[PDB]
């Protein structure tokens, strides 16, 4: 029992990270067979960051402009090539350590493990939700550019994120790994602001059934509703709206508790209206929404990875 | 900016995990040159957990009643001995993956990276503190016994918890990798107790001077207090006393933003006295007091490791 923010084992990602610089510019990139992927700023200098123009700054660098290091051994760079917003360079070597992968675009309300970066090496790794303003409420500190978010799923690394930027909020942004960015934001340094978020509903039901799982029941009740009445209150209170599909997502969790799903969106209805009294729910003060239905399942009956 | 519960990597630990079993009964075990330790209790069948008598128990076995398996190969075991509640099985192959290590006992608010592992398979990673009562608030499922515990120094793991069970409270306790318990229990299957847990004070100091690194200002005010003043109402509110050498490990923290301690003691006091209002800190409802001074410094800084 117990229930924690768990990431996934960063063991098979660690060995994919290498240093990119170019000119004065380090950060880190992804090095998966004879390619390394890392954000395209890192060809800018300091007079080009508020408006670059990447096709004239790239057609200006040749293959020896790119230092990539993994560990001690250099990398020797044999070609490069933009993809949106990422750049591909082809290096020399394949890495021996390339896992079984894909590359997945992911949507708002997904959750994936980030394994932060510095000069190439591994500094931490944490679980976060894609907000449904297509931010990430990140911890990155100036150099983590390129560190990347994924998911396992058997043996299977799925890459879904790169870091390109911190916004003026605090919150982070950055592309899928073929380049495109995650909302409406771009890689220059202008000032841009993310649209207004939302609570993630489908994921604030599946952490009540982990509260239910684990013992701490005292916000159930008796009462039902239908989606269109729980639609109502909880648009006023800026949670997304609920659809059937993710009725049927919470399946598994309604049987295994033998709560209805409408029935625990009653329960959400009165903590919405009534707040939570200084009562706690799996020690937290506040409704928790960076769990998916599948988190709560792989947490609460304990599947692993090969 | 931002701040997380972030673990180490862990993928020099996922390298060390095998499975481990005697008879009927399967756990994890940490593979390490060529000795796999793992808990004692392994080799107990349903009729000895009760009260088992662990010498006559292991007297009864013989080498090839333990199977150790690495993902497919199979380690032939060569020997096996009990070092307090931890079993150590001599193989005849050294783990070519061991990294530089090395065994340390932790003391009570201090912080590690749990590795949860079924079948010798990881599972997640999620970071927790070591109570003052001396459980830990972990999450486990069957099968969970033999993970550990870890951080990471420079190059160095620093394995400091093997996990041996959960009490009916829904806590955990394990031991050392000597196989000393935190704590006063035994690795029966009575039914034991925790203490009476406490607040770890100087990790709330901590995390309220990350809040401020962060930008989160609005809980500080111009007063201060003395320790002694301090202290009073801390233990009015279960509140670990907090000593001069508490107040030295803070000191960069303190100096990079510029808030003494005592001053930020009076805050801590304020907000203990008058609760939050609901409002928030780094986004959490609660005082939150699983990060270290250490923590701390490394998240809001930077440092990463080989
Ligand atoms: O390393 C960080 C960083 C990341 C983070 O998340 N937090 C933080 O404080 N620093 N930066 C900030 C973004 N920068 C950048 C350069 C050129 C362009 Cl064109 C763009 Cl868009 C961005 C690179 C260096
Ligand atoms: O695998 C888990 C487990 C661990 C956990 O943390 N949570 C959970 O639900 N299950 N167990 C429970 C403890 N058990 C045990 C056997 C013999 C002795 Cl002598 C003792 Cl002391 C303990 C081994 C199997």
């Amino acid at each position: 029992s117990g229930f924690r923010k768990m990431a996934f084992p960063s063991g098979k990602v660690e060995g994919c990270m290498v240093q990119v610089t170019c000119g004065t510019t380090t950060l880190n990139g992804l090095w998966l067979d004879d390619v390394v992927y890392c954000p395209r700023h890192v060809i800018c200098t300091s007079e080009d960051m508020l408006n670059p123009n990447y096709e004239d700054l790239l057609i200006r660098k040749s293959n020896h402009n790119f230092l990539v290091q993994a560990g001690n051994v250099q990398l020797r760079v044999i070609g490069h090539s933009m993809q949106n917003c990422v750049l591909k360079l082809k290096v020399d070597t394949a890495n021996p350590k390339t896992p079984k992968y894909k590359f997945v675009r992911i949507q708002p309300g997904q959750t994936f493990s980030v394994l932060a970066c510095y000069n190439g090496s591994p500094s931490g790794v944490y679980q976060c939700a894609m907000r449904p303003n297509f931010t990430i409420k990140g911890s990155f500190l100036n150099g983590s550019c390129g560190s990347v978010g994924f998911n396992i799923d058997y043996d299977c690394v799925s890459f879904c994120y790169m870091h390109h930027m911190e916004l003026p909020t605090g919150v982070h942004a950055g592309t899928d790994l073929e380049g495109n960015f995650y909302g409406p934001f771009v890689d220059r340094q202008t000032a841009q602001a993310a649209g207004t978020d939302t609570t993630i509903t489908v994921n604030v039901l599946a952490w009540l059934y982990a509260a239910v799982i684990n013992g701490d029941r005292w916000f159930l009740n008796r009462f039902t509703t239908t989606l269109n009445d729980f639609n109502l209150v909880a648009m006023k209170y800026n949670y997304e709206p609920l659809t059937q599909d993710h009725v049927d997502i919470l399946g598994p969790l309604s049987a295994q508790t033998g709560i209805a799903v409408l029935d625990m969106c009653a329960s959400l209805k009165e903590l919405l209206q009534n707040g939570m009294n200084g009562r706690t729910i799996l020690g937290s003060a506040l409704l928790e929404d960076e769990f998916t239905p599948f988190d709560v399942v792989r947490q609460c009956s304990g599947v692993t990875f090969q």
